[PDB]
């Protein structure tokens, strides 16, 4: 029985992910590691043309009152959609192979990927939701819509201050890329947020129980990403949630609940923070796969995506 | 072991699938059958408004050159999205309690849905694709987000002939529904290729194996929903899908080899289609429930459901 590692890679954007996972698969460890890039040409050729210019242009009209919430929205949505195709088929066909949790015993292939899809439909558009170009009806669409969470998913998000992080994000301006330090702000609190949803309901937390509370290492409810929901557009007459709303959240929370999150410091040396990873891999949860050509075929799937849809490496 | 049945009335609009339904659950055969509406109401009001006329509007300017391509596929992606969310939220709080399949034994509760997850995720959005207002890869992209297909998915498509059907949809005319012959000749030929395919894939139909045909009730490739997908913007250089794009394939497969798909005859009386209906139930198949609360919390669930946003019963 081969175990397969899983580690994703994953929080706001100019941190120095895509730097330290470079290093960390440029160890030369072989087969038993294959590192999958974020799928930059699907976003600017493949799946439409320049689609993060079309997201920093449309935040920017918006801004100016070039254009109205409502179109900015629809775009927007529609943007996220193209934003996180790939990392949903991937997952989607990823699935029939990932068997149960086998503890913590070298893992026959390991993949380190750069993001979740959770990212694309789950953390920008909230962040998107919190710029006003995204309604609170169209961020739970996608909620409704996260694939169920895999046994083994280790997300691993970041720590950096947010000055050294403006400062790196300052650097890295990635094309059609508009600096903005609204939704950087926006990005980094709905990933803070994230953190503490998991941390609260592997507590014993219950959403439904606590909700209340928002009327008016333990994170309370207030401290989660359910704050964000308690939109006007949401509640019906009665002060409560349209059940619609209420079963979306259900589902939040169960794919959140089964995941492993670990905090990453980015804070320090490109090559510390590369150690910091392959140490924190150590202590990640494995998994068996269902067929004894599972493996091949999931190295395969990796390298042919990379190659594909990776920019470079 | 207390077994459940859930039928899915689908297939293209206005064609008598509210009327025969309707009558269907008119018998009053207990709480052994509840009705599962279409959410009228979120889409008109809650998830955003009036979303139909949104579509229908928006597949007109685009016909009268008032907008381009570009911007009728954005409106119709987000519209899209907002017509199928409250399906996929549905689906994904009720697959916790769906167990293996049963059989063909009276079912402890039945369940009549007015239409399945694949309506706004993949048939629609492929008909306005046909139409122009779609482009492939968003279809894909919804393709790629279809949640996995739960056991006892029966889906009951439609039968009628083009001049009986334009009649009838020429009496009910949804508010801001405009009478499109277009569209309903689309989607009329969506929902045939979706039939052929389950039957194309039950029969041993490999996609992959047939796709070379292409180039140039035993159905072929050619006649499954696989031809739309022979676009060029989906070609890669050598004549070849791009691979995220195959693998969408791949996915889309998987989710309608396990579905049980019968075909009713609206051609019919009112009266006549409602016992149709009734008998080919007897040949659907049953599941079993995960828990022994089950029952009683899907009969809330759908009870909640079609109050709080079915426009009517
Ligand atoms: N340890 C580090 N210290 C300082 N800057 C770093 C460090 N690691 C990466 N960077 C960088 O900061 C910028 C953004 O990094 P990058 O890895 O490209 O971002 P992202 O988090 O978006 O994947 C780049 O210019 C890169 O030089
Ligand atoms: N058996 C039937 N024969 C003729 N017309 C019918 C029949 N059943 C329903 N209709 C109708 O045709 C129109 C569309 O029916 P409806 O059930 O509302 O459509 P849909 O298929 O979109 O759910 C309605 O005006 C209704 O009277
Ligand atoms: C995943 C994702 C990234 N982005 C943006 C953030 C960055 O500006 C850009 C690339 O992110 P990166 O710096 O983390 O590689 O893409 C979105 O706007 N939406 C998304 O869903
Ligand atoms: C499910 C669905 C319906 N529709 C339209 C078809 C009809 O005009 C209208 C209501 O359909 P109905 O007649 O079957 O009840 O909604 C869409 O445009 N997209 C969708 O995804």
């Amino acid at each position: 029985m081969p175990t397969l590692l899983r580690v994703y890679i994953d929080g706001p954007h100019g941190m120095g992910k895509t730097t330290t996972t470079q290093l960390l698969v440029a160890l030369g460890s072989r087969d038993d590691i294959v590192y999958v890039p974020e799928p930059m040409t699907y976003w600017r050729v493949l799946g439409a043309s320049e689609t993060i210019a079309n997201i920093y242009t449309t935040q920017h009209r918006l801004d100016q009152g070039e254009i109205s919430a409502g179109d900015a929205a629809v775009v927007m949505t529609s943007a996220q959609i193209t934003m996180g195709m790939p990392y949903a088929v991937t997952d989607a066909v990823l699935a029939p192979h990932i068997g149960g949790e086998a503890g913590s015993p070298p893992p026959a292939l390991t993949l380190i990927f750069d993001r979740h899809p959770i990212a694309a439909l789950l953390c920008y558009p909230a962040a998107r939701y919190l710029m006003g170009s995204m309604t609170p009806q169209a961020v739970l669409a996608f909620v409704a819509l996260i694939p169920p969470t895999l046994p083994g998913t280790n997300i691993v998000l970041g720590a950096l201050p947010e000055d050294r992080h403006i400062d790196r994000l300052a650097k890295r301006q990635r094309p059609g890329e508009r600096l903005d330090l609204a939704m950087l702000a926006a990005i980094r609190r709905v990933y803070g947020l994230l953190a503490n949803t998991v941390r609260y309901l592997q507590c014993g937390g219950s959403w439904r129980e606590d909700w209340g509370q928002l009327s008016g290492p333990r994170p309370h409810i207030g401290d989660t990403l359910f704050t964000l929901f308690r939109a006007p557009e949401l509640l019906a007459p009665n002060g409560d949630l349209y059940n619609v709303f209420a079963w979306a959240l259900d589902v939040l929370a169960k794919r959140l609940r089964s995941m492993h999150v670990f905090i990453l410091d980015y804070d320090q040396s490109p090559a510390g923070c590369r150690d910091a990873l392959l140490q924190l891999t150590s202590g990640m949860v494995q998994t068996h796969v269902t067929t004894p050509g599972s493996i091949p075929t999931i190295c395969d799937l990796a390298r042919t995506f990379a190659r594909e849809m990776g920019e470079a490496n």
